[PDB]
């Protein structure tokens, strides 16, 4: 029950795509929450409050997937 691990792949993922995107105004929020997420899965250990972090890679996944 690691969960950063199952997420360092979207992660991961939300960081050659979210680069990927021209951007220009478009990832900068997401990359926000991007910054704010990762930093999330990194503590995530003391405490299985994890529904945050995924919610929070999903929001880009979404727009991302918009994008």
């Amino acid at each position: 029950g690691s969960r950063v691990k199952a997420l360092e792949e979207k992660v991961k993922a939300l960081e050659e795509k979210v680069k990927a995107l021209g951007g220009g105004g478009r990832i900068e929020e997401l990359k926000k929450k991007w910054e704010e997420l990762k930093k999330k899965i990194e503590e995530l250990g003391g405490g299985g409050e994890v529904k945050k972090v995924e919610e929070e890679v999903k929001k880009l996944e979404e727009e991302i997937k918009k994008l």
